[PDB]
């Protein structure tokens, strides 16, 4: 039940997991929690999400707490500013170190506590 979009397959989970347990599940399926690197990808993801919240590959790295992609796609702070929900990341309780797709819009991302369970999206490259 993987959905194909532009050289990648995506898995929209039916079971909710914590950010890391979801990531482990993806890694066990030769994938990672999805990065988002274009407007068309963001749009594909939030429309497929159908108004439900899904963990994606957003998580903090380094001492400064910069956001990063768990699949090691370099995080482009400038080019991703448009993808956050207005007001996010707000870091609530000083404990929101992972990211999900929340709002059904281009401005979709929210930071949430990593140990909260949500549905999740894996991303797997297609290699011909
Ligand atoms: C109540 O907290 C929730 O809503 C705020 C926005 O008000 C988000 O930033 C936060 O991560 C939670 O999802
Ligand atoms: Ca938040």
């Amino acid at each position: 039940g993987w959905k194909y979009f532009k050289g990648n397959f995506y898995y929209f989970s039916l079971i909710p997991k914590t950010w890391y347990s979801a990531e482990q599940f993806c890694v066990s399926r030769n994938s990672h929690l999805t990065s988002v690197t274009s407007e068309s990808e963001q749009e594909f993801l939030y429309k497929t999400a159908g108004g439900l919240i899904y963990w994606i590959g957003l998580t903090k790295a380094g001492m400064e707490g910069d956001w990063s992609w768990v699949d090691d796609t370099p995080f482009n702070k400038v080019q991703s500013a448009r993808f956050w929900i207005p007001g996010e990341p707000n870091d609530a309780g000083n404990n929101e170190h992972c990211g999900n797709i929340k709002a059904p819009s281009l401005q979709a991302w929210n930071d949430a506590p990593c140990d909260i369970t949500f549905l999740f999206i894996c991303k797997r490259p297609y290699v011909p």
